[PDB]
């Protein structure tokens, strides 16, 4: 079992980076971009700043996911009867996941 969802983490945590990877190419393709314009410093503040926020909500994104995957790691070692899940989110991924 440790195994199995061990490469089940493994492979989470692949396409997370795969995710994170082809993101942050993107965002930087698009900053060199703005780059070879060479807009006023204003512009290249205000282009910078949006790109820092996207980069800071796509990892925060990220980060959600990773979190929700660990609370279903952590839900199921720490499994035993007499246990409650509020939010029908994460029993749904549990029952259709294991």
């Amino acid at each position: 079992l440790e195994a199995e969802m061990a490469v089940e983490r493994k492979a989470v945590e692949d396409q997370r980076d795969g995710e994170l990877e082809a993101r942050a190419q993107k965002l930087e393709a698009d900053l060199a971009e703005l780059e070879a314009e060479g807009a006023k410093a204003d512009a290249r503040r205000k282009v910078r700043d949006g790109g820092e926020r996207e980069m800071r909500q796509i990892r925060d994104r990220a980060q959600r996911e990773l979190d929700r995957l660990e609370d279903i790691w952590s839900t199921f070692t720490k499994l035993a009867p007499k246990q409650l899940i509020v939010d029908e989110n994460l029993y749904r991924e549990l029952v259709d996941r294991y």
